[PDB]
This record gives C-alpha cells, sequence and structure tokens, in this order.
C-alpha cells in the first residue's frame, strides 16, 4: 500500500432509528492506494484510528457503486456495502481537507466506474 493523504477528521455513521447523524468521533483518516504487481490495477480503501488510542474506526474500500457527495464545504457524505451494518457515513474535517479528500476519491471512483461498465455492462 502507499498512502495518497492523511487528515485529521470526524467521522459519523448514519442511524436509521433517530433518522440522524451519529458522531463515532475524531481520529487520523489514510486513504491509502493499493496497485495489484499483475495488473497494476487499483483498490483504494478508507482507514481511520482514534487520535491518542489508535483504534481502528473505519477500514472501508472503494467500491464502484460508492456515491460520495460533498454535504458541505466541510464534509463529505460516503456510502459503503456490506447485517445491521451501517450503510452511510459522514467525514467532517477543514474546508482544505475536505476538497483534498473528494478530489481524490471521486477520481478514483470515476476509474473503478469506467471499469465496471467496461467489464460488466458491455
Amino acid at each position: 500500500e502507499s498512502n495518497v493523504l492523511q487528515m485529521q477528521c470526524k467521522l459519523f455513521v448514519f442511524d436509521k432509528t433517530s433518522q440522524s447523524w451519529v458522531a463515532v468521533g475524531r481520529g487520523l483518516l489514510r486513504l491509502n492506494d493499493m496497485a495489484s504487481t499483475d495488473d497494476g490495477t487499483l483498490q483504494s480503501r478508507l482507514v481511520m484510528r482514534t487520535q491518542g488510542s489508535l483504534r481502528l474506526i473505519l477500514n472501508t474500500k472503494l467500491w464502484a457503486q460508492m456515491q460520495i457527495d460533498k454535504a458541505s464545504e466541510k464534509s463529505i457524505r460516503i456510502t459503503a456495502m456490506d447485517d445491521q451494518g451501517v450503510k452511510v457515513f459522514l467525514i467532517s474535517a477543514s474546508s482544505k481537507d475536505t476538497g483534498q479528500l473528494y478530489a481524490a476519491l471521486h477520481h478514483r471512483i470515476l476509474a473503478l466506474r469506467s471499469r465496471v461498465e467496461q467489464e460488466q455492462e458491455a
């Protein structure tokens, strides 16, 4: 793996019961790339650990069907796969980090989508 970016941020999960964001808390978020040594094909993931205690609170692989929306100047709404699992989460950060994260995710997802439509959608 190669680290693409690292940023301080705050993570929220969407709670279907209360129909509201539930704050998980702050941590260091990394976007990591891993290129296949056979196809050069790219897989990427978002990994986040709490500050201080370094406990894992996010480890989500990027997929073509993942949707990313800039929910505000300082936040990004993301979907994920995989029950009782949380489907939607929110990353809040500085305006600058949010912009960088959005751009990085956008291009990776766009690449994945291009690949899927060529491979699986004729």
